[PDB]
C-alpha cells in the first residue's frame, strides 16, 4: 500500500482505491492503474517535473529503499494479477528489482520529488505508474 498527498489530492493505485476515493473521484485511468481523489487537508508531497531515469523506491516486502534505473513511461503488456486481467498498461516504467502485490503504492523518488508508485512486478522486474505528466496535481 501507499498514497501520494499533494495540494487537495490523494493519488493511489486504482486497484487499492477505497469507497471514499470513488465517492470523491477527481480522475481515474484503468490502463494506468491510477486514481486521484479529493481531500480536505493540504498534501505535503512534491511531484517531480523532469525526465530522470534514476531514483530510489520503497519495497515493503523487504522493508528497504533500493536505487534503480528505470525506462521512460510507455505502453507495456502486464500479465494477469488478482486485480486486473492480462492487458497493456500505459505510462509504466520498468526497473530490475524486487516487487510483490502488496508493494503497490511504494514511492519512487529522484532529486525533484515523487516520480511514481509501484504498480507491477514479478520475474525480477518492478513497474512504476508515472505521475510526472499530471501537471494539474500542482495547482
Ligand atoms: C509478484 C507478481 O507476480 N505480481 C505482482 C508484483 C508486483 C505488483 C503487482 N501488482 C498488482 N498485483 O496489481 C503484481
Ligand atoms: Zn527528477
Amino acid at each position: 500500500s501507499g498514497a501520494i498527498y499533494v495540494g487537495n489530492y490523494r493519488v493511489v493505485n486504482r486497484h487499492l482505491a477505497t469507497h471514499n476515493d470513488w465517492a470523491n473521484l477527481v480522475w481515474e485511468d484503468s490502463s494506468r492503474d491510477l486514481l486521484v481523489s479529493s481531500t480536505t487537508a493540504q498534501g505535503c508531497d512534491t511531484i517531480a517535473r523532469c525526465d530522470c531515469q534514476t531514483g530510489v523506491y520503497y519495497c515493503s516486502s523487504r522493508r528497504k529503499h533500493y536505487p534503480v534505473s528505470f525506462s521512460k513511461p510507455s505502453l507495456i503488456f502486464v500479465e494477469a494479477s488478482e486485480y486486473y486481467p492480462a492487458r497493456y498498461q500505459s505510462h509504466l516504467m520498468l526497473a530490475v528489482g524486487h516487487s510483490e502485490p502488496g508493494d503497490c503504492g511504494g514511492i519512487l523518488r529522484c532529486q525533484h520529488g515523487v516520480v511514481g508508485i509501484v504498480s507491477t512486478g514479478g520475474n525480477g522486474l518492478v513497474g512504476f505508474a508515472d505521475v510526472r505528466d499530471l501537471l494539474w496535481l500542482d495547482e
